[PDB]
């Protein structure tokens, strides 16, 4: 009765979203008598001023895709091609390790704790890296965790750890609208670091997480200059283009969190967030606070038998799905077995009866 | 300027499909509160009802994904997987080509040729298919051609030959819908005979280029029994679900074209296709009549010296975009340099003015 378990948007529409539903009409219309680049343009500019990243629009570079894991799956086509294994950020959500393995890309693990201490960060990676490419999702998906926490720092010491030492640096920044008007953590210009210090790079950025568009979405990936024709290539093998009007509808979605600074997407997160934490205060579930209020909450299990399997179970049994943690702590499973992941991009009603079936459970 | 080079459908709505885009708005709320499971089965249904598959709909084992190329880069995964080898129809668009080769997946053609007498498929494949994997595209693109000249035999015969020799056959369904409603070349169950015959195969069926949504579509992915649970694995690692949104107003244009007999589609290409071929009677381009009445239109280039890149280079020059044949023989890109393709999915009053032009500029 209650999904919890993908972290897809399933709130509904504010009421400026839904003037931009009343308009679909017009926005197929106007689609469709306009230039493709142009509705290209205006999406990739709206996103980029939102995110405040200008390096990425003066560049001009950036690819769009359906979807994060199609842009994932051409940098798996550059890895493949390039002979490069990952080093991939554990835990991570598990379809990344998942469609990088399946087109047999090797894969080793680096725990988030090494980004921990921002002193440690770079002989921590000179220590631990020993492939040729280095995986980061920034925040993290499950644990909200951001290199942001050092400002800038943090993003500095493995652009210079990936420069010094000849490696590609794939960064997922899915997660990096929920940094946005932030006082101490809103994103800088990556892009600017990224160009500036000549590292070879993959950069994916994402639409479908932070608004209510029912997976009627767009992904963006930019990659470094020298790598860029050959990625240019292997995307347009893929596609030719993202529907017009999809990026039309897209765009208005940007404009319109622009002008109130995301707190639609915000305020049902918080809402959502706050009675997580204050149902399950002292419960089995012990609440992770992250980095970044990101739209899934992380929880460790807090109890002398009882195993992520087994709440996944007996939370099942009544009707709450969650995701235990076998499915971030993708190279040893085992690991996850202390940890569950609950969706928070949800409507709020049906949320806190969730929140209250869940705690009546947990206690029994 | 006139894009006579995509295939992608550019032409406008029907007054019928009118009253899909104004209710735009109740399709969205709709999908918003439904279950996505719902839009699944109702698109699936819907489909596959009007392309008169009924076998698909009882194994209900098929996948859907954002677009063609995503179900062939999931069946890329696969070849990759196994370690196989694929002959490819030649002629054939060379993005099919491209993305399987991205993939490093071994590529041998096989001419379109081989089928065109009924009676020698068999020992023709026999000679020339000698690696573990057969990839068709039936009705093919650029040409049109389709084994369904030959009623089933031609199918069947191409499917005895994989059953007895152990092949996997994988066939590219896109341009499928414009057999439908034909009286002497409507498609069969096709999954009738890939069941009954317990051949390996895969299986990729496509709204894309049949309707004109602005590339806000879905692709299908039908797989044999005994390779079904890889395959599922593989497509779940790309993506968890199409727009419940998107399917719901695809549903619509499926069930607008199951009443209309797909005449608002048909009668689009056939005034085109008649322009074309009355405009360029006794040109240096000379018409290939195809099997099926296929979206694209397929020319020789009737010159002692010119080709078809000095064709698109003059046609270009005075705003006319065509395709060189080049981008269709993709072993052996020069053996396209006597061919043409131009795209029909176009308004016709554009279409029209375009060949206006074409000729003036063939007739220097």
């Amino acid at each position: 009765k209650y999904n919890l378990a993908d972290a897809h948007t399933h709130q509904r529409q504010s009421a400026s979203q839904q003037s931009i539903v009343s308009r679909l009409p017009q926005l197929w219309y106007e689609a469709e008598e306009g230039l493709q680049a142009t509705y290209e343009k205006r999406f990739t500019e709206a996103f980029f001023q939102l995110h405040r990243q200008p390096t990425a629009l003066v560049k001009n570079k950036t690819m769009l895709s359906y979807a994060a894991s199609i842009s994932t799956m051409v940098a798996g086509m550059f890895l493949k091609k390039e002979r490069l294994a990952v080093t991939l950020i554990e835990p991570c959500f598990d379809n990344l390790y998942d469609v990088l393995a399946n087109m047999d890309v090797p894969l080793y693990p680096i725990d988030e704790s090494v980004f921990y201490d921002v002193d440690r960060i770079y002989p921590e990676l000179e220590r631990r890296v020993r492939t040729d490419a280095l995986f980061l999702v920034d925040p993290n998906n499950p644990t909200g965790f951001s290199l942001l926490r050092h400002g800038r720092k943090g993003f500095e010491e493995v652009v210079r750890f990936c420069k010094d030492h000849d490696k590609l640096l794939l960064i997922d920044f899915c997660f990096a609208s929920f940094t946005l008007f932030e006082p101490e953590l809103a994103r800088f210009d990556m892009y600017e670091l990224l160009e500036n210090s000549g590292v070879r790079y993959l950069a994916i950025e994402d639409t479908g997480k932070t608004w209510p568009v029912q997976d009627a979405k767009c992904a963006l990936i930019t990659a470094s200059d020298d790598i860029w024709e050959t990625v240019y290539n292997l995307h347009t093998s893929v596609l030719l283009n993202v529907s017009p009007f999809v990026l039309n509808m897209l765009t208005q979605y940007v404009r319109d969190s622009a002008a109130d600074r995301l707190a639609s997407v915000r305020e049902v997160l918080t809402r959502n967030r706050e009675c997580a934490r204050k149902t399950l205060d002292g419960s089995i579930l012990e609440y992770q606070e992250p980095v970044v209020k990101v739209s899934v909450a992380w929880f460790r299990v807090d109890h002398p038998e009882l195993t992520a399997t087994d709440v996944h179970r007996l939370l099942s049994a009544d009707g709450v799905y969650v995701l235990p943690g076998r499915y971030f702590y993708w190279s040893e499973p085992s690991k996850g077995d202390a940890y569950v992941r609950m969706a928070l991009a949800r409507e709020p009603e049906m949320f806190a009866d969730a929140m209250a079936l869940t705690r009546q459970v947990l206690d029994r």
